[PDB]
């Protein structure tokens, strides 16, 4: 009794048997935020879906996107859903991973770090690196909330190819196959998703409208790189096209970690950001640092009438909840600042407007 | 090189090196919120804190107060907060935890669940009970961000007690102390904060107003138990006497076992302050929703008669309730996520609440401004 009153559990199982605090919610929620429909493009909708399953894609599109930073001669990323086979997948070109066995681990590379909880190439807080990657669970929760996992990478350095797959929520592994390789270094994951584990019959339209809309932000947040989706190459080109998008307006490059562009906002403060390619849907302090800046700078009372839009670039982010919606790193530790140019500071006032404020020269009688 | 670049980390190392992950923010944030001042009791100003320092704190005295659904007859639960020392202590009586070698840890079981990552006795979700408790990480996290953790638990059921410090992060532990025992048993558990972990000199002023503010908490969310901070027994009796702090006319009603709610007036908009199983659900949750909700279509229902989310805003609720396996969507626990199908009980306020709800300065106040609004005009 005292053994089955006082458990022990393994790592695999805590996460299967304890999923919010690793991916968020493996419960419906319903709320309105930015998805892409089909055939009417991004839209401000009310969308009903799982938290816990749009996370576990938005971890394997985000490393896609890191192989950016560990490669810059990276071009584009290939997004593939199939609702109908219940298949995603994600593809990048660039360097591929390192396909030769990790000496103090004992295993392949790819292996270790798809396969193996607590792995990954960012846990060095000395590099200051500007990667979503950071503690190392990602490809695993995945990888454990899915039925069949696959990871598919090549090198011409090692001149080999890695392809392994996993099932049963990471619970069995299939036979390792290596392949002699001489070519251009790509990498793909291709999961089916537990949907018993999400309690839903398919991949219906809003969980599709949401992860559409994230190859979207990808195509948007990340510099030179192509976004393909299903075979066709999205219409996005940089942030500035990408904003439009939610537009049809005040913009500036910061620099080579920032971008920002600003508009009124006839329904309160509105933003919209990235910090390295997470969706911080809700904020961040990173959102915060611009807007105070361009706020104060023509001065809440304005603020409520903005509708900013943030793409940053941050070194060891650090985030709130699981679905890393609202960023918290200290402005201090950011590793670069966002500074407007006179430019922007002035191209920035055609906001203001004491119309409403001198039109509140009103009188209330009886 | 690739070993350098590909790394595994350890669960211990893990933790360390990314804490927000496991206890929320280790920086200051600044935020309002209500504390009890030295000398002053309860009020609501802006306070400076690290989350993940008053997590570590949280998960002990909740853990304390969750002893409760395991030993009806528990009856006291004692705080004491040392700032000079950087000490901090929780003691609770009711059945202490079985000081016996844990036959498949092969190690007692106090050392086995203060010491050992993964480990609880909430991992059966068939049990069906209204602890906080229910990840088994709490204990191991106050003792891997404090540079001294010593758990002390005495059993009579089986006549030992046990004793032994951890220290450097869970990094080195003492030797295992036990001696014979049959008194009333008992489990207390003192720390000291790693406050370099929390960029921290001392425990200030306002950590410790808010780690105060949980003590009367406690007296006022768990039932039957007396609290004490600092040897000083803490004048509260019941949530009622509770929510009594806060106010210098009240709504006041037990629902159930499960349930109870306290509501008045509110001049700064919708106000609400709740507990579920004893954590501090700062900013709400199906639960607030579920008793606010069902009050405001009474409410809304007179105003037809003679406004619907500006009635809810002229509330002031108070709810305290046990709730089976609650979901947060935080590393805060501040706002309960649960469906109120999956709550384990229900909450209807009775027909008698509703009346009295009628009553108080609400209604009277939305017609009292409908009317004021319609009299006017703009020149
Ligand atoms: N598309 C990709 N290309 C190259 N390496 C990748 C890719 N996706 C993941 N990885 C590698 O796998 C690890 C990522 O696993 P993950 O669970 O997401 O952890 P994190 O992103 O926090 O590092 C890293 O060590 C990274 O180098
Ligand atoms: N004050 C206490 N009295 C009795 N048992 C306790 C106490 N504190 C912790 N425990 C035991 O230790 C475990 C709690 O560890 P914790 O890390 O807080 O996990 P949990 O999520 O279960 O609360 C449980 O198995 C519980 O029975
Ligand atoms: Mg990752
Ligand atoms: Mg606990």
């Amino acid at each position: 009794s005292v053994e089955r009153i006082y458990q022990k559990k393994t790592q695999l199982e805590h996460i299967l048997l304890r999923p919010d605090t690793y991916i968020g919610s493996v419960e419906l929620v319903t709320q309105q935020m930015w998805v892409y429909d089909e055939d009417v493009g991004i839209n401000y909708r009310e969308v009903t879906f799982v938290p816990g399953l749009y996370k576990i894609f938005d971890e394997i599109l985000v490393n896609a996107a890191d192989n950016k930073q560990r490669d810059p001669k990276m071009s584009c990323i290939r997004v593939t859903i199939d609702p109908e086979n219940n298949l995603i997948s994600i593809w990048n070109n660039g360097k591929g991973i390192p396909v030769v066995e990790h000496k103090v681990e004992k295993m392949y590379v790819p292996a270790l770090i798809f396969g193996q909880l607590l792995t990954s190439s960012n846990y060095d807080d000395d590099e200051k690196k500007v990667t979503g990657g950071r503690n190392g669970y990602g490809a695993k929760l995945c990888n454990i909330f899915s039925t069949k996992f696959t990871v598919e990478t090549a090198s011409r350095e090692y001149k080999k190819m890695f392809k392994q797959t996993w099932m049963d929520n990471m619970g069995r592994a299939g036979e390792m196959e290596l392949k002699p390789f001489n070519g251009e270094d790509y990498t793909c994951i291709t999961f089916q998703p537990d949907l018993s584990k999400f309690k839903m019959q398919s991949l219906d339209k809003d969980i599709v409208a949401l992860m559409v809309r994230r190859a979207y932000d990808i195509a948007g947040s990340t510099k030179d790189v192509k976004v393909f989706l299903n075979g066709n190459k999205l219409p996005v080109k940089g942030f500035r096209s990408y904003v439009d998008m939610y537009l049809k307006v005040i913009h500036e490059q910061v620099n080579h970690r920032w971008e920002v562009c600003l508009t009124m906002s006839e329904k309160g403060f509105q933003q919209i950001s990235f910090v390295n390619s997470i969706a911080t849907s809700k904020g961040g302090r990173h959102v915060d640092y611009v807007a105070d800046q361009i706020v104060t700078k023509l001065v809440h009372q304005v603020k409520n009438h903005m509708w900013i839009f943030v793409n940053a670039l941050i070194e060891n982010p650090t985030f709130d909840s699981q679905t890393k919606e609202n960023m918290t790193l200290q402005p201090k530790s950011f590793g670069s600042t966002c500074q407007l140019s006179e430019k922007f500071i002035k191209a920035a006032i055609g906001i203001v407007e004491s119309i409403l404020n001198w039109v509140k020269f009103k009188a209330q009688v009886q």
